[PDB]
């Protein structure tokens, strides 16, 4: 109606996802009807089979993943770092802890039930990309939950109990069912998809298109009421 739902699939271990988050926020800031937009974050794992913690350098993990030389991998890290800097993000890839992000995604699901999904997602992206934190570590997750303003003890309990594990897996199944094979991925009005960290202009256009489609111009009525049937 007078609401626009934006579903975003993303991983915490995804530098393009943090860049994409900022580009979307730029778009949203430019969108007149931004107050009518509801953003829902959805879980996506680039490597659901990842070790709890993989001790190697991000550069070497990247080089293994894409089958390239160390210098090529470093070049790629340098590109993402420079690009992120334009969004005001200060990456520290040399500090990144290559962690399984399953539990972190559970924490975002917990947070979302308190209406703090975006703040939790944000905190975890910063913790991963910039602060060299281990987002598979339960104490670390508990602390980040506290910093977001959540009930730290309750968040920790939900994580240890695996309460949101099924919901995380459903989010990931959803993505595959939708043909989502890379992140960030934006869905608007359950109708339109936008793949990757698109420029703010593109996302602004998408919001505006959906809003316009949900607001046809009022009709000019002709004649008087003839026999009809209502609900």
């Amino acid at each position: 109606s007078e609401k626009i739902r934006v579903d975003i699939w993303s991983d915490i271990a995804c530098p393009w996802c943090y860049i994409g988050k900022r580009r979307f926020e730029s778009a949203l800031g430019q969108f007149p009807q931004r107050d009518q937009v509801e953003v829902v974050w959805h879980s996506f794992e680039l490597d659901p089979s990842a070790r709890p913690l993989n001790p190697i350098a991000m550069r070497d993990g990247l080089a293994m993943k894409y089958s390239i030389s160390p210098a090529q991998a470093q070049g790629s890290l340098d590109h993402m770092t420079q690009t992120a800097a334009q969004e005001g993000l200060e990456y520290h890839f040399d500090r990144v802890k290559l962690a399984n992000t399953f539990l972190a995604h559970q924490l975002i699901h917990y947070a979302a039930e308190q209406g703090q999904g975006d703040a939790m997602k944000e905190r975890l992206l910063r913790a991963y990309m910039s602060e060299g934190q281990n987002v598979n570590d339960l104490d670390t997750l508990q602390k980040l939950a506290a910093e977001v303003g959540l009930d730290a003890g309750a968040a920790r309990a939900a994580l240890e109990a695996g309460t949101y594990a099924q919901a995380v897996r459903y989010d990931e199944a959803q993505a595959q069912q939708l043909g989502i094979t890379g992140v960030p991925f934006f869905v608007l009005g359950g109708k339109y998809g936008v793949s990757g960290a698109q420029a703010p202009e593109t996302l602004l256009g998408a919001l505006s298109q959906v809003w316009a489609e949900q607001h046809p111009a009022p009709l000019t009525m002709l004649g008087q009421d003839a026999p009809a049937e209502g609900c």
